[PDB]
């Protein structure tokens, strides 16, 4: 589990949305796994905007933030999951480390800010969903 809290802005993995994420929904995107609520209370996250391909992420599974390199946001296929089935999700970033069921969530982070979150893994891989293009996250 996890959010970035930026704004009056809450971001969250749209398969782990709750009920009052979709009673207070701002934008959704079931092909990019995230969806975006309003909050009353203001965040002190900051979203980075760069062409970083190296950062840290926090892993929930070990208690631990770890250095990575990821590929550029592009059209990935992911295995079927009880939250959607076998699909192509597009903006989606690749490492190499470890992630498991209940790591989503986590924050993936370089010099400029929060790049993005924990939204797919499996056998030693962790994709991150990047929000660094949704520019409208910084306004209003
Ligand atoms: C980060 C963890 C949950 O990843 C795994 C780690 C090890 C084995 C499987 C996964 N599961 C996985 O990749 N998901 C499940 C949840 C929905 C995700 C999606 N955005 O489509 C896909
Ligand atoms: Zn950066």
């Amino acid at each position: 589990s996890g959010a970035i809290y930026v704004g009056n802005y809450r971001v969250v993995n749209r398969h782990l949305a709750t009920h009052n994420d979709w009673a207070n929904l701002v934008w959704e995107d079931s092909s990019r796994d995230l969806l975006v609520s309003s909050t009353t209370a203001q965040g002190c996250d900051t979203i980075a905007r760069c062409d970083c391909q190296t950062g840290v992420y926090y892993c929930s599974s070990r208690r631990k933030h770890y250095p990575v390199s990821f590929s550029k946001p592009s059209l990935i296929f992911v295995e079927a999951s009880e939250y959607y089935p076998a699909r192509y999700q597009s903006h989606l970033m690749l490492a190499v480390g470890h992630s498991e069921p209940g790591d989503c969530g986590g924050i993936l982070r370089c010099q400029h800010g929060v790049v993005g979150i924990v939204s797919t893994g499996g056998n030693g891989l962790v994709g991150f969903a990047d929000v660094r293009d949704l520019l409208w996250l910084d306004e209003e």
